[PDB]
């Protein structure tokens, strides 16, 4: 008992000093950072209510941790989703594993009715081929569309920002100075919703499976995370932080993603029912052996839609240094701190 709890009360300390000295966003970096998200979001409305009322989208919304208090040690990137008006009848969503490529977790998007229908009944026939609204194409016609149209320059200076586009093949993503030597990293994200399916395009790392788009999954695992959390004071999110700080600081595990990083958590709340705060340190070391587990076991199932495997996009290469990197910790894992 006296080395065991001596080990739980020392890291306990250890990981509360780190969250706040290393996970935690200062609040004047992300009040400003937020606020220029909002910035250019409103900009961007009034855009394209000016220059194309005729387009079919809907209007263009932030999302992301950042927006959820979930992101880590900088403020430096957020979403801006941009929802495609496709209507129902002439649409539909075919799910990756009911297709040859046999891909959970993304989807084809088809034409429907493609002679009833004529081509131009929808604007974005333009970006339908062999039959399907390609993500790649969707992403370019928009970029094209938009960049044919906007002023960064102009904005900027209305802002007091420096706006410019990133250099591709990153060329959604706007690169946005909101204060001397920090930068605000927002990239647009088409997004389709079909029935009760939302969509968006975030390729497969894959470019053989460029034609899918990405089932989003975020915002109903930030919901229940919340909910577990709101319920009983637990330090869930705490403990998801922490894991995404360390991972986003240390080079060998940044193959890691906030998503992969946050149904570890999920499933751990489903193993532990009991997240009060002293059991921080425990349910850390816990998610330190479950990552292991699944590293180890080449898969990570979505705790919202277990078809699908979170670990299927890392190849060999990273999977061995993720378990390489947290088994050389593993004796001491506050040298991740």
């Amino acid at each position: 008992d006296l080395k065991k709890s001596r080990l739980r009360m020392s890291l306990q300390e250890k990981l509360l000093t780190y969250y706040r000295n290393r996970a935690a966003i200062p609040a004047g970096e992300q009040a400003r950072a937020k606020q220029a998200a909002v910035d250019i979001c409103a900009e961007l409305r009034s855009f394209l209510r000016a220059k194309l009322p005729d387009m079919p989208l809907r209007d263009m919304y932030l999302s992301g941790s950042l927006y959820d208090d979930l992101q880590v040690v900088t403020a430096d990137h957020i979403q801006l989703i941009v929802p495609l008006v496709l209507e129902q009848n002439l649409w539909s969503c075919i799910p990756g594993e009911d297709t040859i490529m046999n891909v959970p977790g993304f989807f084809l998007v088809r034409r429907e009715n493609p002679e009833y229908f004529p081509r131009g009944s929808s604007y974005w026939d333009r970006c339908v081929v062999g039959g399907y609204l390609s993500p790649k194409t969707v992403a370019d016609t928009f970029e094209k569309v938009v960049a044919g149209s906007i002023n960064w320059p102009a904005i900027g200076s209305l802002l007091d920002y420096v706006i410019r586009p990133a250099p591709p093949p990153e060329a959604l993503t706007l690169e946005v100075q909101y204060e001397r030597d920090k930068h605000l990293f927002i990239d647009f994200l088409p997004s389709v919703t079909l029935g009760d399916t939302v969509l968006v395009a975030k390729p497969h790392r894959l470019a053989q499976y460029d034609n899918l788009w990405r089932l989003s999954l975020r915002p109903a695992e930030t919901a229940r995370l919340r909910a577990l959390d709101q319920a009983d004071s637990g330090c869930r999110s705490l403990c998801l932080k922490i894991l995404k700080a360390i991972c986003k600081s240390t080079p060998a595990l940044g193959h890691l993603t906030a998503s992969q990083l946050t149904n570890v958590i999920l499933h751990l709340a489903q193993e532990e029912a009991d997240w009060s705060p002293d059991m921080l340190a425990d349910r850390f070391l816990q998610a330190l052996r479950g990552l292991i587990s699944y590293l180890e076991a080449g898969v990570l199932p979505s705790a919202l839609n277990p078809k699908v495997n979170l670990f299927a996009e890392l190849t060999p290469e990273e999977i061995d240094e993720l378990g390489y990197t947290l088994y050389c910790s593993l004796s001491e894992p506050e040298v991740l701190l």
